[PDB]
């Protein structure tokens, strides 16, 4: 794991991630005994539309851009998530994740993900629902929802 100084910095994050602040922070302390932490250099892919993914990311530092058929669908920035969907779906990546300078960010594989962050399921789903309305007005597939 991080060691106790990593996973304590990686504490002070999630403490300010909105995705999280449904838990508490023993459900949190659990998330962060399981980061892990990687850089993307600007014009880099994170996520690359069609491929298989195992891995959820949130952004701790940077910027980064969401498109979806060559659309741009979301502008993410620290504290943002990314990545959910191929793990809640078992589809392939729904969208192209860029970073747009040098970004950070923390994740989790697909079982951890599932396990560690199962105490607001309801939230991410309620929030891939949530995709759909961005989807229609550019008049991008929604199937990769529902
Ligand atoms: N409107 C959107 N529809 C679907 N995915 C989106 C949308 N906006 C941002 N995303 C993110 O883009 C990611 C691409 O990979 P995933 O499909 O695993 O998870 C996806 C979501 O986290």
């Amino acid at each position: 794991g991080p060691g106790a100084k990593k996973r304590k910095m990686y504490e002070d994050i999630l403490s300010h991630v909105n995705i999280l602040k449904d838990m508490d922070p023993y459900e949190r302390c659990k998330v962060a005994d399981c980061l892990k932490s990687k850089s993307y250099n600007d014009g880099e892919i994170i996520i690359k539309e069609g491929e298989e993914g195992d891995t959820f990311f949130i952004l701790i530092d940077g910027n980064a851009v969401a498109s979806k058929d060559n659309k741009v669908i979301k502008t993410y920035t620290k504290g943002d998530y990314f990545g959910e969907l191929a793990l809640l779906k078992n589809k392939p990546r729904a969208a192209t994740i860029k970073a747009q300078n040098f970004c950070q960010v923390v994740y989790l594989d697909r079982k951890s993900f599932k396990r560690l962050l199962g105490p607001i399921e309801d939230i991410l789903h309620r929030n891939v629902e949530n995709y759909k309305k961005v989807l229609n007005e550019l008049g991008l597939d929604t199937t990769c929802i529902d």
